[PDB]
């Protein structure tokens, strides 16, 4: 029978892998403490004030 | 290897111990002054 030699075409019709929408990083508390360098063991230990009872 | 001398930073970021909200005082009849007496007016019949 008739046999033809043809290329193998490749196209990008816009399909892809569906992925999550980024929401979480904009919500949590980011960077209250910055000077991690210049502190022992990379720790910026936060103080919490004292309360008392009468 | 390399050794650096760094201080222990202590910073306050607004985190504080959670405390109650003062609501009850001001809703109760307070009388600044040893003791005080309150006189209730008399009522009668007819």
């Amino acid at each position: 029978a008739h046999i033809f030699v043809k290329p193998e075409l490749v196209a990008e019709i816009g399909v892809k892998q569906l992925q999550r929408e980024i929401v979480l990083p904009g919500l949590v508390w980011t960077n209250p403490l910055t000077d991690f360098g210049g502190s022992k063991n990379d720790t910026i230990t936060v103080r919490v004030p004292a309360i008392t009872t009468a």
